[PDB]
């Protein structure tokens, strides 16, 4: 059965914050210390995706939870169904104008297109993707999954989510399809268990 959620492993393989990424407007390199001692939401993200239209309810998740200290990040990829065809000075442009369109920025920071599966995936993602169990036990159908090679722990498809805790260690790890408004209540339950 498709769960929800899944709660990242028990042990330790080290922290995000020795890993970084371009931000998308600017190419400026954000090491993720940046963040230290926040809670942060990664989201691998894509332009033209059905879940695309969820960037506002993200907008939501963050204005509401960052009294909470908590940070999202989003992290462009082309690899699921090619739903991010736009070069990186393209895709804030065509979230504000196209999809969503109607004038929509994001209030969380975005990162340059990469890829989070494959050969050369981001380190960061390595680290995130091999911390938690996958979040199916469908892999999915491989016509729409442009990378080589697959392997049991690799992202599903776009707009899966990490959360990590403020030391930067994974705490769990969100199906795609789960509602946003899930994976916020899920993560303030968490905020409200550990104080």
């Amino acid at each position: 059965p498709q769960k929800s959620k899944v709660d990242c492993n028990k042990g330790v393989t080290g922290t995000v914050y020795e890993y970084g990424a371009n931000t998308i407007d600017g190419g400026e390199f954000v090491n993720f210390q940046q963040y230290a001692g926040k809670h942060i939401l990664f989201v691998n993200v894509a332009s033209f995706c059905g879940l695309t239209a969820t960037y506002p309810e993200l907008n939501t998740l963050q204005e509401e939870l960052k009294p909470f200290n908590v940070t999202v990040l989003g992290f462009p990829c082309n690899q699921f169904g090619k739903q991010e065809p736009g070069k990186n000075s393209e895709i804030l442009l065509g979230l504000k104008y196209v999809r969503p369109g109607g004038g929509y920025v994001p209030n969380f920071q975005l990162f340059e297109k990469g890829d989070v599966n494959g050969d050369n995936e981001q380190k960061v993602f390595s680290f995130l993707k091999n911390s938690c169990p996958p979040t199916s036990e469908l892999f999915g159908s491989p016509e729409h999954l442009f990378w080589d090679p697959m392997k049991v722990h690799d992202i599903r498809w776009n707009f899966e989510k990490f959360l990590v805790g403020p030391d930067g260690v994974p705490v769990m790890r969100w199906f795609h399809h789960t509602p946003v408004r899930i994976v916020q209540s899920d993560i303030m339950e968490y905020l409200n268990q550990t104080s």
